[PDB]
């Protein structure tokens, strides 16, 4: 029974603590407010009312505070106790805040890893759960087996802000992809095709086999940064989008999604990228 | 040697004819303009200069005309010859144009299937190639084995415009998904992460395991059309997007993609959908 402390018992922190209890750890729990520990205590956790006692219980401190709270403030009273312990911070807001907390930790003689949880609380500890980490490689090596109880642990690198940045990036990709799916679903839905039908071709096939495979085939060319347009140019795609918009209007389906996508291309054609490949649109954003 | 005619020898039509030649068919080829047949004739094709002779050569007529041309016009001189033959049209512009051509075909005593080619010309006849079809089920059954030489054939239904509509829908989804990926790539790229590195997590894992699986899990709820927001509401996602925008600005990355995604949500919150789930945004578009 390897001791672990969880500081922060919102829905996410509580799921973390429950998962660690299920794996047989000696879990100490702390929260700014009383009343959130009882369900964890009923599962074998010990509540520590004072942060110093919670910090002192364990070398591994798993922190998941509310957004508006701050590690320096929650753990400030435990300054001295933090020396020689490790913070795994699972709720940094931004990359700069991760970097700030790493320096904070260093000043106290505390190891530091930042992590981003890629699943909802109910999925923590279950197959499918992935947690992205950044910061100390040594800390990661020390604790990866314990952290694998929470989700598949992936170390991105030493820069403290890489996990929050990846999370941010993947979510940005998710919002656009989901909108694209829903626009597509509205289009086939104008002909009576249910969304659950449409997913057989859109998700089981097109998403990985077409979108995903083209991204894989194109990514080294992106990194090269020339973007030749001989196999198909950015401006040719403005034509395809005009078509999509016209078909959408014939079907009585809203055109905001394809018109905004056409505007991203018009910006690029004004900047000089029309005869480059589609992927050159990324240069307006870097 | 099963005879097939290909009418239209642009890059796509030429790829179709080449694939059919590779499968051992007796291929007759026709094009409005001379000069595009020779590479196919060198592979075993017979050029027919007159459309009537091309139509009369085969029961199965695979049509892939230029966008600005029209089946009624290219095949008009072959009116009489078309009786008792079959048109597989692989280049309708819109769903209404597909439906028009089906009626056209019916008036002539000609079977009709509309198809949408989901791969580029170089991939026609190769593993990976998928062609979506709509129209006559009988025609499809008659010729699916021949059509499988071109790509995996999928019959969507009897309505003539379903394949063009699916194509339109899937492309709309592709443009948004690709933009999302490229915005994500720009975000991690601000920290020095190459796109080809980023795809290991973004495409091999996140795309299918997260985006795809959530769409599959959510699609029946979409079709139900209630969109309860108890597990997470649309307006909560406006918060996440504000976060993405703020992190993008801290990284020096353009915010157009997440700001436009936030605007789609603001439209929905103004229309009353804020406490519904994210997926309720589709109701503004249907
Ligand atoms: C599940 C929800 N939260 C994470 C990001 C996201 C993006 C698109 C649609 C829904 C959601
Ligand atoms: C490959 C190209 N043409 C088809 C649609 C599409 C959408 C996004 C990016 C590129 C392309
Ligand atoms: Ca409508
Ligand atoms: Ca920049």
């Amino acid at each position: 029974n390897l001791p672990v402390t969880v500081a922060g018992l919102g829905p996410m922190g509580s799921a973390l603590a429950a998962a660690l209890l299920d794996r047989g750890h000696d879990v100490t729990v702390w929260n700014r407010s009383p009343g959130k520990a009882a369900p964890l205590v009923a599962k074998g956790a010990r509540q520590a009312d004072d942060i110093v006692d919670a910090v002192s219980a364990s070398r591994l401190l798993v922190v998941c505070l509310a957004d508006y709270d701050a590690l320096y403030s929650a753990l400030g009273p435990a300054r001295e106790a933090l020396r020689g312990r490790v913070v795994v911070n699972l709720n940094s807001g931004t990359p700069k805040e991760a970097n700030e907390a790493l320096r904070w930790a260093e000043r106290h003689g505390t190891g530091y890893l930042d992590g981003a949880i890629m699943v909802p609380p109910a999925m923590v500890g279950h197959p499918g759960s992935v947690f992205l980490y950044s910061g100390s490689a040594e800390v990661f090596e020390e604790y990866k087996e314990t952290l694998a109880g929470l989700g598949d642990p992936v170390h991105l690198g030493t820069e403290a802000g890489l996990a929050v940045l990846y999370n941010t990036a993947l979510l940005s990709m998710m919002y656009s992809s989901m909108n694209g799916f829903l626009h597509a679903a509205a289009l086939v839905g104008s002909a009576g095709v249910p969304a659950a039908e449409f997913t057989k071709l859109a998700v089981d096939w097109f998403l990985p086999a077409v979108i995903g495979q083209i991204i894989k085939a194109e990514a080294p060319t992106i990194d090269e940064g020339v973007y030749p347009g001989d196999a198909g140019s950015l401006e040719m795609n403005v034509t395809t989008l005009k078509h999509i918009i016209g078909t959408s209007q014939e079907q009585g389906v809203d055109t905001e999604i394809p018109v905004r996508n056409k505007e991203l291309l018009d910006r690029a054609v004004a900047a000089g990228f029309g005869e480059s490949s589609y992927y050159s649109v990324i240069e307006l954003w870097r």
